[PDB]
RNA sequence: GGGCGUUAAGUUGCAGGGUAUAGACCCGAAACCCGGUGAUCUAGCCAUGGGCAGGUUGAAGGUUGGGUAACACUAACUGGAGGACCGAACCGACUAAUGUUGAAAAAUUAGCGGAUGACUUGUGGCUGGGGGUGAAAGGCCAAUCAAACCGGGAGAUAGCUGGUUCUCCCCGAAAGCUAUUUAGGUAGCGCCUCGUGAAUUCAUCUCCGGGGGUAGAGCACUGUUUCGGCAAGGGGGUCAACCCGACUUACCAACCCGAUGCAAACUGCGAAUACCGGAGAAUGUUAUCACGGGAGACACACGGCGGGUGCUAACGUCCGUC
RNA sequence: GUUUAUUAAAAACACAGCACUGUGCAAACACGAAAGUGGACGUAUACGGUGUGACGCCUGCCCGGUGCCGGAAGGUUAAUUGAUGGGGUUAGCGCAAGCGAAGCUCUUGAUCGAAGCCCCGGUAAACGGCGGCCGUAACUAUAACGGUCCUAAGGUAGCGA
RNA sequence: UUGAGCCUUGAUGUGUAGGAUAGGUGGGAGGCUUUGAAGUGUGGACGCCAGUCUGCAUGGAGCCGACCUUGAAAUACCACCCUUUAAUGUUUGAUGUUCUAACGUUGACCCGUAAUCCGGGUUGCGGACAGUGUCUGGUGGGUAGUUUGACUGGGGCGGUCUCCUCCUAAAGAGUAACGGAGGAGCACGAAGGUUGGCUAAUCCUGGUCGGACAUCAGGAGGUUAGUGCAAUGGCAUAAGCCAGCUUGACUGCGAGCGUGACGGCGCGAGCAGGUGCGAAAGCAGGUCAUAGUGAUCCGGUGGUUCUGAAUGGAAGGGCCAUCGCUCAACGGAUAAAAGGUACUCCGGGGAUAACAGGCUGAUACCGCCCAAGAGUUCAUAUCGACGGCGGUGUUUGGCACCUCGAUGUCGGCUCAUCACAUCCUGGGGCUGAAGUAGGUCCCAAGGGUAUGGCUGUUCGCCAUUUAAAGUGGUACGCGAGCUG
RNA sequence: AAGGCGGCCCCCUGGACGAAGACUGACGCUCAGGUGCGAAAGCGUGGGGAGCAAACAGGAUUAGAUACCCUGGUAGUCCACGCCGUAAACGAUGUCGACUUGGAGGUUGUGCCCUUGAGGCGUGGCUUCCGGAGCUAACGCGUUAAGUCGACCGCCUGGGGAGUACGGCCGCAAGGUUAAAACUCAAAUGAAUUGACGGGGGCCCGCACAAGCGGUGGAGCAUGUGGUUUAAUUCGAUGCAA
RNA sequence: CUGCAUGGCUGUCGUCAGCUCGUGUUGUGAAAUGUUGGGUUAAGUCCCGCAACGAGCGCAACCCUUAUCCUUUGUUGCCAGCGGUCCGGCCGGGAACUCAAAGGAGACUGCCAGUGAUAAACUGGAGGAAGGUGGGGAUGACGUCAAGUCAUCAUGGCCCUUACGACCAGGGCUACACACGUGCUACAAUGGCGCAUACAAAGAGAAGCGACCUCGCGAGAGCAAGCGGACCUCAUAAAGUGCGUCGUAGUCCGGAUUGGAGUCUGCAACUCGACUCCAUGAAGUCGGAAUCGCUAGUAAUCGUGGAUCAGAAUGCCACGGUG
RNA sequence: UGCCUGGCGGCCGUAGCGCGGUGGUCCCACCUGACCCCAUGCCGAACUCAGAAGUGAAACGCCGUAGCGCCGAUGGUAGUGUGGGGUCUCCCCAUGCGAGAGUAGGGAACUGCCAGGCAU
RNA sequence: GGGGCUGAUUCUGGAUUCGACGGGAUUUGCGAAACCCAAGGUGCAUGCCGAGGGGCGGUUGGCCUCGUAAAAAGCCGCAAAAAAUAGUCGC
């Protein structure tokens, strides 16, 4: 479909609860590396710092060096499109010391770009070796009902 | 009304210039097909007989001894197998020299490889040309092979190359346009020659009418450009040195006006020459036009003039006139 | 060993070994319009063709495409056979144009109709093909790793200006 | 097992009207009852379950028939029989099981015979198979006949092949290049004809959203707008924009003229017939004009005042209108076509290339001119930016002028000449020249001006000497002096 | 003997035990080298190949899953002759001799008793479990000793480096065998004890679920916390237990 | 400032039921028995069995409240009986009762059957207000969380003595875009509205609670008697009950916001209390994932008192009504 | 015959704009209202059909203004057809034709038909 | 040194990034700079030489002054020398 780079570590590492669907504001080879490019979402976090949450955390190869007058950098502070009705949950609920935005996916819409983007707490291995316990044991459960039920 | 006719004599022989089919002015192909001849050279195969001097290496195997229950294994004697080694005859030609109208249309000289086998050789036969054969090189098939030789089609074709032989007199060009599987050929026209007819037909000069829009010139229009005024004012301010910024900071800056230039694809204007028509004398062997017979030719070059292209470079190239 | 007699004797051909394929005999194949012959007076431990070429370690992934094989569920489909439509002719109807039954004709072609092709699968010791792009590790430097466009796979073992 | 004529239609039905399964037109009514009627039941059923063929066990004798709801009169009747159903005798096209007499036998025996060919006889096998003859679909470089264009500042590649607009195009017409610039392979039954009416682009002011922008009112300006399209030439009488009517976007001609070698193309007053608009005078044979396109042959369609192979028709042909070709290589070879040859060959060319020679010198080398400066101040002792003018032919370049009826080109060995823009030696000037030793410039060619490793070298790197191991032309010297 | 051996039948053959009988007369045990056998996996030749199954293909979970799972699938597993000689080749216990309390069996002989039942009393061979003395750090062994001895062979001397490299041998190969050194470390270890943990098992309790009831999260209202702003928003509490 | 030096105090596991010691025994020894196993339970409560025998901290009881009865003593608390009435406990009087607060009796598996191991213990029941702890509260072990307080207080170092010390005025803890937590109002016809009308308990009161009269639509204001309080006040409790009214509605539903003018306490409510009138009438119209407490006079629903306090609860701590 | 007005033309940039103020006895314009018969893709903004109350206010026309637009000499210059030359990317001479722009200057239009209204 | 394909999520001529962040214009209160003024109050100033300024220095020299010139204080610099910055992550 019109999926483009994801990041699914972020997305195992957290259980986050907020989706937002946000758009994101670039120049020109932004969006021709978008398109075909390879724009990278790894390691993705805002920066709200006014009303100015940068995406801080974002990769991106260069289609070419075509723009030679001015010398551009992939780690660029890409700038967010949401709404004044939910930037005040982050203006809110993001400093928390241990709370934090990330963004999980980037896809097209209409030839524009929309990042998703969502609050999360952080798992630390203790954690997550409990939720791959859970996640085993009702597998386990499961197959052992059946075995029992034959 | 328009096209073709209605004026107008043709025909048969002779000779001559053409045209069409026959070879069609002559010499010359590489190539195709058909019918025959070759395996005595060479390539392969079959059948029958010869050749490999001489000197080395010790595998299988067979005995004796040790050893093993029997083997297996081990020591001694015989053994002479190898697509084995050196090297003669024989076969071949890897190197260098000689030679290149030579001794010889592939050899000689001094070296070289195989030399008991996938070897070599004598004799006879078999394999036929789009086929044969080929330890595979497009190699050989009788000094000739990416399709052998003889004869026939056949005097194939050749828009190609060369040649085209006695004399005199008269006239006398082109290397241009169009079309072309066309560009070095050809066809029509432009140009030439001969004949028949025709009008002051044609040419030079003088006068008259008309079209220009090229030189030159100019910026009314389309583009370009400089310095001034009207201005909005910005950019390092001298100065505060933090100021509103006092202010002009070797800067840029819409229209509007005043000047200064450029243009093949700009012309509010605009020549000479070039070209058409009307009138007139003088001169020119009708030099002008129409038809018919016959061609030749469509590879041009230089200089002068106005130019594109090139470097206003070329004995360079492309156009128009002489 | 053989090879271009007569400028190339070699890394060029052959070779034993190995792989695939077809071949049940009146075998495949080849020469022959045919008879017939070779294969072979042989019988799948044999013959022919195609690849590589003694021997040691191996022949890794892919049928997207072209060949080959297996299947005929569906579509198209020749030759063959001939259901209708139309036209010609006229015995006769028509005071006239015009209708016009049989017989003979030219034409369209209803239906039947195999192989083949479309389709499914396998076959690479068949013809063949086997990626680029960016960030990231305690200074430099690289990338174990990850993100993701495409393909049939992105080149394994081994070797390397 | 099996296809339609075939013994029979055993048969179907229905306005929401409904004893409802309606009488074919002409006759509206037993032909039924000995042309065997409703009777009891409750397989199968059409099924708008109101019903319905209701079919069929023992009967031995009446359902209906008026039509009730009626827009249609019972199928209980004479019924070329329907919105549609069925089994067996008529016909044999396939997939099969079985037999032998065709056919085959490179199974066995015997004979001709003395004979592994052949033929005949006997006996087995396969068997209407295989195979062969004609047609036919597929496969089919195993083989054959062929094609693969031109222009081109040598060929190939790149680009072009037709038409139109501007300039080169030198003030009539025409006029070339692989010159500079752009388009065309259409659209429109209105975007045409007539009549009537009308005149923008741009800018300024005022005004509700409304804005650098619309829709309005006034003004400046006069074609700086517009043409269905690219460009040129025009358009006010408007060719530019609306409204009403219409199809002249007609038919057959056509004096004359322009442009082309020709095929051809275009303009055109006016005549005859019939139309549209306008009261009328008058206009209309397409679009403001120039691109919007393709010969011939072969065939298709409709009419024909024709032709009709003995006659009468017909088939066919001709005539008129018209259709089927990015034949774009566009004056179009045929309906039908790609490459390699270093295994090549033939006829030619210096008309046409590569090595050379000639011409010019963009580039190459060298010289000179003015001066921002570097150089502790200081432009010249050394250099010199931004710019310019020249010499040689000397590298890379352009032309194709001699040579393709033959001029052998790289490099290496031997053999040298000449130039001076001189490496050293020789003679001098300046010096940022104290001396030794250096930088630059002038004159001066008399002489001299390496050895080895690398690669086939020229060039170059390295090691070691010398005063240097200098630059060029000599067909980038020299193969009828040598190799390769 | 070990590895190992499972339908039935036949052919050849090794080994073990017992009833009674006679001789042979120390011929007896172990074993460095050496030889032979030797699970499976593996390699060569010639076959076979139903099922299973490395490698490999696809699907699936997962952030990733080159695995566990699913659908196929080659070598292999099978046969004959060959090659290596590796295993947790384990009883982690080298072969033999005799001595040292018992109980419950299993298998297989043999003597005698009234064999009325797999009735009893003795004697042998193999083997299992429990356990006394004894032994061991403990677990545990315990007449088949890990109890006390005798004869012989092999091995061990801190954990890594390493059973690694080199070297000799074997082997077609994979690899096997003999076998170090430099360097680092203060430990590396085994039996058991007390806690703690287990996606180990068993039992039990609590509004902890199950059957309710009402609320919270939705929209203002009264509070505290985090961050924001300010000169301060004074400080402390920051899971259930703020 | 250092609760990462502490004393003291407190939260959590958890009102879970375990945590230990003496002697003996077992194993060289860390250690084990006792504390496990069988019934039983609210429970290491009890019994049985057993290398165990006993004890301590502990899960229970003793302690506080309430559930029945008896007795002692009746004012400010009550009227069985009588008299009168100003019909009112009014007071003479009556000390049985409702009640006041002291001591006892009383529930102890005591008994009766069944079950069990001849026990412990369990099930049912004749009695009782009561049945297995009758119903609630206090009572919180060994110990874990360097758990929270050095800002209640004390305390060891460290830090300043012209300043981190001392005094005063004005602002801030109550704050512009948000999130989270604990409660309240609610959503409506189970309801709010207008007018009558009963049913409680527990507490407070001395520069304090504050009767009555009058002005007040009102918070209240002048007047104030009584009360150190079974006397007098705070303080006709609400839910409900009677009657109409509202008919599923931007509602006579919710009273959040906002404007005008005041009432009480406080030198002084703009930052910053509350009450009272008029009007205005935000949302909402039963709430997503995921969640909280409660097993009987408990969850819900209604009202009141009290703590510090000049005033300020929708919070806290307790009584009750219905249930 | 002279004043001015109307219609049709010739001449179409000395023939056209800007400024000053006049014209009505005539002719024209403005205008009145409008059922007609005609009209607005809305309105008598335009066509018109019925007329003269007023005005020359806008137009139209006339007279002067040199602010403009234009017409533009002589002379000079550029160019060149022929012939002859140099130092030849360009230029000289003998010859005729001789521009464009810019000076001097000109300039506020002439003229033909009828149709009326004016003095004669 | 020269050709062809891409520079299109659309090829087919008309995307509100739905949102925050620039810019426009429309509907609201005011401050002589979003206004143009000396009239109520009836005080001692406009300007005239102005002194160097919080701890330090300074602005058109007057925002602060007055008597015949001096402290200067309404702002700006030294100064606030909380700008040290998501989640995961050792003793
Ligand atoms: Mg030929
Ligand atoms: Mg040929
Ligand atoms: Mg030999
Ligand atoms: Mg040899
Ligand atoms: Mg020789
Ligand atoms: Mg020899
Ligand atoms: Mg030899
Ligand atoms: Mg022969
Ligand atoms: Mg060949
Ligand atoms: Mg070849
Ligand atoms: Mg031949
Ligand atoms: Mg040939
Ligand atoms: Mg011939
Ligand atoms: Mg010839
Ligand atoms: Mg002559
Ligand atoms: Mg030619
Ligand atoms: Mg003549
Ligand atoms: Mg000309
Ligand atoms: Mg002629
Ligand atoms: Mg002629
Ligand atoms: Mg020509
Ligand atoms: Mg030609
Ligand atoms: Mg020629
Ligand atoms: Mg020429
Ligand atoms: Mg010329
Ligand atoms: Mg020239
Ligand atoms: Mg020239
Ligand atoms: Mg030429
Ligand atoms: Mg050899
Ligand atoms: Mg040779
Ligand atoms: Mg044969
Ligand atoms: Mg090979
Ligand atoms: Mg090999
Ligand atoms: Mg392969
Ligand atoms: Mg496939
Ligand atoms: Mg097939
Ligand atoms: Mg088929
Ligand atoms: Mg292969
Ligand atoms: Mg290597
Ligand atoms: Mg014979
Ligand atoms: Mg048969
Ligand atoms: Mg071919
Ligand atoms: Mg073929
Ligand atoms: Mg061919
Ligand atoms: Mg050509
Ligand atoms: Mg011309
Ligand atoms: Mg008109
Ligand atoms: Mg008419
Ligand atoms: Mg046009
Ligand atoms: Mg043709
Ligand atoms: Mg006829
Ligand atoms: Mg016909
Ligand atoms: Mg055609
Ligand atoms: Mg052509
Ligand atoms: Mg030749
Ligand atoms: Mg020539
Ligand atoms: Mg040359
Ligand atoms: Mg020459
Ligand atoms: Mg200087
Ligand atoms: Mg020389
Ligand atoms: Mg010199
Ligand atoms: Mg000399
Ligand atoms: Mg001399
Ligand atoms: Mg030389
Ligand atoms: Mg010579
Ligand atoms: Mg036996
Ligand atoms: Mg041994
Ligand atoms: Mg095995
Ligand atoms: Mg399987
Ligand atoms: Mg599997
Ligand atoms: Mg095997
Ligand atoms: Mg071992
Ligand atoms: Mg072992
Ligand atoms: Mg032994
Ligand atoms: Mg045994
Ligand atoms: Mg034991
Ligand atoms: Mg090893
Ligand atoms: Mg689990
Ligand atoms: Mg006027
Ligand atoms: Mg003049
Ligand atoms: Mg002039
Ligand atoms: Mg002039």
């Amino acid at each position: 479909s019109a999926t483009i780079a994801l990041n699914k570590r972020a997305r195992h590492e957290y259980f986050i609860e907020e989706e937002f669907e946000a758009g994101l504001a670039l120049q020109g080879w932004e969006v021709k590396s978008l398109r075909a490019g390879k724009a990278n979402i790894s390691d993705s976090y805002v920066l709200l710092r006014d009303g100015e949450a940068f995406l801080f955390g974002a990769n991106i190869t260069p289609m070419a060096v075509a723009s030679t007058h001015v010398v551009c950098d992939p780690t660029r502070t890409r700038k967010l499109l949401l709404n004044q009705r939910e930037l005040d949950s982050l203006y809110g609920r993001v400093n928390r010391e241990g709370y934090t935005v990330v963004a999980l996916s980037l896809y097209w819409k209409n030839a524009w770009c929309k990042v998703k983007i969502g609050v999360a707490k952080g798992k630390k291995q203790h954690d997550k070796r409990s939720d791959i316990k859970e996640r085993e044991w009702q597998v386990d459960k499961a197959r052992i009902m059946k075995n029992a039920h034959r």
